[PDB]
């Protein structure tokens, strides 16, 4: 929670947020969002890969046609005073663009317009306080990703959710801190919202878009550190043994950062401590903060 | 639109019937919901199948989980509520439960409770006021229904409802009325909320639920309706070629009812109207509410 | 080989049937035919199925939307002019729409008009002499059947048979007379160019047309040949070790008739020999000719 | 249309060039054909890549094991000897193998022959005269491509056209230039009768043969061209979405050239004209006419 | 254990039958066995539906070209010899057909013949001993079961296990006491080692052999009670979310007989104990060895 | 055969080398196995990828939870143990992991065992005597292999191969030498018994292990040996076609060494003899136990 949400073009208090029971987006899924993370740098509060993010909600709205008034610069400005306004400093912000009180039609009528809300607040990470350093217990889950041609996985939508929810769910039931989906073909896409990384001989891994898999920007960052410290990457399909006879295997996200897997199913990774590699990648992103790591592509958007 | 609004154990003014822009179910689509239909009868205003929609209710929420605090005869009893309360003799109700203002995280705390809604208005025919005497054109949809083991078909969820409208959106887009999904295999599916039905040589066909098709209760109603008139029921996989070869073909649902399609893909079915079994269909569909038509089943639920 | 050929509404000359090299067809498998048979009864020459198979030949075209000038009753009334013209008591008719010599683009120019060519001469058993008596070997093809919504196999086109030509050439290759073809899926499909029937247990077995097999018109017939001798028939799904687990096995086809198959793959089929149930349905089929088998359907269409 | 064709090994006058109606190839579509082009330049006229498009027109009928009598050397011959013959400078050349009046049994008889033809005639560009500049509006299908062990794609078949045929009058029916056929699998294949490119980020992407894409000459043409501007070319399978997303998108083939993809499915596609990238390839191909682009590979053959 | 083992033709020690650890089956598990139960009954010990898995026995060898020596007629001498020999009334008989000690190439040497045992010994309940009574709870794997054309699933042999051990293991390390497997579509092809029913508004419901389910013996008894006593039954595909909302739901086999499953996934199955349709089943099979069901098929054999 | 094997630890007569008929891998395929090359060379005889064979066992078992005693230290000493104690100089190893006398059920009770054997002997080439230098004649199956998240084809365990035997069978039953599967999306997989390699105007081509395809350690020396050569190798997917389009194409494997392929369903490969990189590379393989080739990575572990 925080003092203040950006709703619309104003910045209205966090308890007046509200909105009709019967927006679209409440009963059909119709909704597009980012997560975006704002941290305490050597240059001051700092939004990671700002313009990345507000640019694919943009292709998000796009690939299914919702229309979007703001430009990616005001959408951008907006983030940056939600920040200032509430007194932040570090913080997980949170662009929303749901289709509101229109029609019950599935398709809303021509003319339409979208709202627009960035929320921003504290919020730790995401599998855990510890889960950074030591790792987490991850399942391959009995329920598959979206196939290919059916709900684009490229668009970070709200209804895909309901299929995060049913991996995730099932691999907290059992126990375990997150649970890694395959897609209809059997290959592994990632987890319930994290890509995925495995780590064999020196060599990163990482599934396709192609497999179900969201295009994540740490995803993304990661590929691009890697390659300045001289690593291989190579992206390709995996098959789900692969999880049992990778050296090192991490997930990937805004909000889960870069988590560590200790083990798959029971079947401990490695040494069941954090890797070497994925210890390098760790230090160059978070060296970013720290002014060890060079920011060499501008990912780095001062608030002021 | 009307005046009041069910909302968790209280009838609330429609335009005070807000909900935090946090609420989960707006960024995930984590929500389950029901249509069902008030018709004015000869036995005065009854709502048709209402057990079996609220029942279906708590399937849905089964699957994803969702606590539900009503047990199926309270949430009956606001239904009927919502409609005296609101003057209707004839309605669309629309029962909708959905995970609110709770954490942002994908899994919702544990000992959480859901909100419920249950809105009543009056609604037209959903294919156009013609549509149920003149038929409709569809087309084959270029985008497929979610696969079997991805997210439920069979659950009425809200997230479900990004495929409908890429579906329908893209007939829309090219002058058709409504457009047909064809599931990941290749075979037909439905509507993009509608089931549909083929007649061939007197015999009535529709895709199993296997072929991602969700559990229609007024395809339920028209396969015992078809059994009475003595008309043969197959309930089969279905190719895409099928749909320019069978005598009549049509759609059901409750807000779409009983709609005649007339041409798909620019081919004309039979004779380009309503066909002759289709119309038996009809005529014993409506005639519940006329009294022509026993209810031997108890379908009609009456609001007093 | 016969004297003339029905050619756009006038018989020709067999020799003078020529047609430009660059005919649409030619290049691009754009046509679409049937296979008919006359046998020689105890009514004289009568044409089997004729109206059903010209049904289908309108039906194959507008699938493709193939523009046909003749209506089904005047290529019924051409295809009995052929098979008198020629003198012919009994034959193989081949009724063939094509798009000729019209541009060089795929997509034909608007408002052309297709070539239709009704060929009648004498052929005997498409799988040899002996084969109805002493059944054939076939082989499990490597090459499978087109997928369900890729080129539709409810359509007799042209362009399909290089698959048949795959399949078939396959097992004529390897020492057998025939080959069984799997759709994409596993499953059993049919022939190369016949339907696939199973006896276990004195019950029939047969693929839907979900699993790639054209609507056989023999096979038609022979299901409703089998209800009246009181043999149960299941349209459904059948894996590849059926084949190897039933009783009998036979191909069905215009060309093929009703053709047993003692082993597949080299493993035998019951006996050895053609079964008791393909024998009690090859006396009913073949009845038809000689008055043993009352024709309750109008199956025969008289010559004169 | 011109004056002769090469039939055989003769020079046949245009009119005289007649096939009969009962060739095989017209009812099984069994031929195999090429489509080359002859450029007047700066040499004079010439044939872009040659030896390659006969090297594949021996390699499409070697699949189905038709027999070519004629050497590639004789067919390069004799497509030189129709261009003179018939006094092009510029043109569209097309070879045709096909089985010609041999039986009817699909499987042709042991020890016969095919018949050959090359045609050549002026032939502007295959989507529009002003496609190459302005780009096209195109679609994606509701039909897709073949499945791999079916029909081999990878061989240049008449009967494979049905499939072009399909996907190609559905896009032209709603108004769009030309459609975009996706595999089995919800992949991008190609358009109709052209590969498909996608620039994203300055990089080349194309679907792999494995994504039941043809192997285009002018599509490996393409490749090597983008090497030697140092553009970065990766061959990966694609997602529907990245059509959307893509800077720029065209098609290539041999009839269509290189042409400018300017919206897909109603959505545009970057700034809604020729991209820079696109640009760039266009005129360094069409720089192989004027004599701008070194011809280091020998794909320019000399007429004479 | 027991003290006799049925081997080659001949009574060994138990002790005493040993095999060379070079046979064919330990490396590549060319094995096909079976599962057979004999009963303490009204009329003494009687092995239930002997030929029937005698049968089974020969039609799995022949799927796998295995020569088998003896006749279904001496393997159910030999099976009765074993029982009398150990003095058995009711037991688990285990006949097992295995490639020996012949070369190490995948493919034994041509006139090569297999070894037989059987082997019989008391053998409780396999999913417990208060699991016919209370039921289990049982989890849908994250394994899928063998996809249609790989791996026969019809054929009960060894090789096949190495899957009923990754979906059975997987379960139990979560704490139920069974899991149930999905087909590589995402359908529901059964247990483990046990076959699955659904019961639903009084039907009973059960997955085809296409679903990657073995033709289950107690299966096919089950189906033929159920007639019996007037339970309507339908053989079809099943959706993962049916197990969820069935009123009942059961597993079939030899070793588990039939033990109702009272929970899937942590969801309760209906009253969370045995439901009435699946006890009317119980007490007709159990019946069978009473006398208070009439064994009208022949399906008890004397052991005398 | 040999004198001693390796059993458990102590070395046992061959024929004294026997296990119970009882044991678990007998009827439920469940064990774990390697195929080791031992050569004499320039060193004296020397084990080929000794460690990565022995590792490679490990991950098989560690897959399926099969508990080893054995470091992997340790079963190398007991192989060489085995080699010197039978006085071999060249042999083929074969180390086999397996479940043994344990219970009945499918998953071994907790606290279990393995039993592990280690057998030596002379073994000549798997495809025949002059199949390294003439070449062999290979069909492509009708059966495939598993599909991905069935039976981990990552894990070398003795159920896989009843797909290798019906793969393979089929193959010799034709005469052909060995038989090519393709996987269940109709891509080439491998041999039934080794890895798959094309060439193509001087590339290297592999079927990634997606592909259903075995991570051979041939494979694997192969891509690496290829690399020094300046030899470019590609990892990809494969279509069935491009057997037919190939260059030349090859298998690989312990026992199969590298066999150049001749031809694939009676189509020539190239020359039709072996190719020109197929022989750099074997020049450079068997070169490594001569000297000429240097053994830059450890290869070579010497038995003393
Ligand atoms: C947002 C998301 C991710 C993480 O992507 P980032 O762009 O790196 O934040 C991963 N998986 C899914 C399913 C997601 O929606
Ligand atoms: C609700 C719905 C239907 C219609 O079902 P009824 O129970 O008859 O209202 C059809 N298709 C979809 C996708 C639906 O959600
Ligand atoms: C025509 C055909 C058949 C036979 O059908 P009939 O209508 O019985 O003549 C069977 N299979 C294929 C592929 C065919 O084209
Ligand atoms: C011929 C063809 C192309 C274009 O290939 P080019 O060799 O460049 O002429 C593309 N797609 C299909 C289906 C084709 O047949
Ligand atoms: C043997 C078996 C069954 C049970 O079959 P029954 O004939 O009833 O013993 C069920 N599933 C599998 C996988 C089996 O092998
Ligand atoms: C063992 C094996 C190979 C060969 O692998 P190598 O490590 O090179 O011996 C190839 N294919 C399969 C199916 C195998 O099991
Ligand atoms: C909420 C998360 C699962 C997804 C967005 C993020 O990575 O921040
Ligand atoms: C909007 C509709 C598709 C919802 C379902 C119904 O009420 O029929
Ligand atoms: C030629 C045949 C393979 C097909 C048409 C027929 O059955 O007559
Ligand atoms: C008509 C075209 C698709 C043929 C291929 C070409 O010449 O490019
Ligand atoms: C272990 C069991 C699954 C074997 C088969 C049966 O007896 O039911
Ligand atoms: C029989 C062989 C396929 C075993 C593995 C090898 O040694 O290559």
């Amino acid at each position: 929670k925080a003092d203040y949400i950006w709703f619309n073009g104003e910045m209205v208090r966090w308890e007046d947020a509200k909105v009709h029971v019967m927006s679209h987006a409440l009963h059909y899924g119709t909704s597009v969002f980012e997560g975006i993370r704002c941290y305490d740098s050597h240059k001051g509060p700092v939004v990671f890969r700002h313009r990345e993010h507000m640019q694919r909600l943009h292709d998000s709205a796009k690939i299914y046609r919702f229309p979007v008034s703001q430009s990616i610069d005001e959408l951008m400005e907006a983030c940056r005073d939600v920040i200032r306004k509430n007194n932040l400093t570090s913080a997980y912000i949170r662009p929303l663009i749901f289709v509101g009180d229109v029609g019950m039609g599935v398709n809303p009528p021509a003319g339409y317009s979208t709202d627009v809300i960035i929320a921003a607040f504290p919020w730790g990470a995401y599998l855990g306080a510890e889960a950074l350093e030591q790792g987490i217990d991850a399942m391959v889950s009995s329920w598959n990703r979206a196939a290919p041609n059916t709900i684009p996985t490229a668009a970070k939508a709200g209804g895909n959710y309901l299929s995060s929810l049913l991996v995730g769910s099932e691999a907290r039931r059992h126990g375990y801190q997150e649970g890694i989906a395959l897609d209809v073909n059997g290959y592994i896409s990632e987890g319930a919202g994290e890509n995925l990384f495995e780590v064999k001989d020196g060599v990163l891994f990482t599934p396709p878009f192609t497999s179900s898999a969201l295009p994540g920007i740490t995803r993304d960052a990661i590929i691009k550190l890697a390659k300045e410290l001289g690593i291989e990457v190579r992206e390709q399909v995996l098959s789900r043994e692969s999880l049992y006879l990778a050296d090192e295997v991490f997930m990937s996200g805004t909000a889960a950062e870069i988590t560590p897997v200790r083990s798959v199913d029971g079947i401990q990774v490695g040494e069941g401590r954090c890797g070497p590699v994925t210890k390098r990648i760790q230090q160059a992103f978070f060296g970013l903060f720290t002014g060890e790591t060079e920011d060499k592509w501008g990912w780095l958007d001062q608030v002021n």
